[PDB]
């Protein structure tokens, strides 16, 4: 198994005031 | 199994204020 | 397992006030 | 397993008020 | 088992007010 | 002319991540 | 002409990421 | 003509991440 | 004209990492 | 015209990251 670029921007992100993720197996996230 | 690119963004993103998952196993995401 | 490039910017990003995470296991994250 | 660049950033980033996190497996963050 | 680079800058950065973890195992971090 | 108390809230808010404007005459709001 | 609490919180607020005013004339904001 | 509390908090705050403004007549706001 | 205690906090602030203005007449503020 | 008390805190403040501001007329702050 391989994993690659799970998430991938390619010009430009204003602002995250949120969740950026990959790969999310378990645990608690509160954005 | 090969995982890649999963999400593509190819251009400007404003702002995120939520969930940007690429791959969703398990667990719990409040945004 | 071979992991790499989870998430992956490719251009300015503005800010981040959020949770940015590779690869999420366990505990507990607030932002 | 070889873990690599979970986390890629290509260019500048304005600022980080949130949590930038490669690899999460148990704790607590409060950003 | 074997980790590197978990996080990566490869530009400016210019302020850091939050966190930056490479492995979080444990433990509680308020910034 | 009165006003008074012209948005009111008795408990708990979670977050806001949009616009909460009391009187609103002129200007652009992009939330 | 008399302005008073135009906005009235009165419990816990738990956080804000948007845009919070009470009176607005003018001007862009941009949250 | 009088202005008085035009944003009233009588609780906790967690944290502020964008603008709380009170009287909003000219300029640019960026949060 | 009278202004007076036009943003109001009556508990804890936790922690602010945005803008909190009172009046705002003309300028650029970045937060 | 007479300005009193623009911003007002009643209690304890965790920490500033960002800007406090009374009375902004022009110039630019960065925070």
């Amino acid at each position: 198994v391989h994993h690659q670029k799970l998430v991938f921007f390619a010009e430009d992100v204003g602002s995250n005031k949120g969740a950026i993720i990959g790969l999310m197996v378990g645990g608690v996230v509160i954005a």
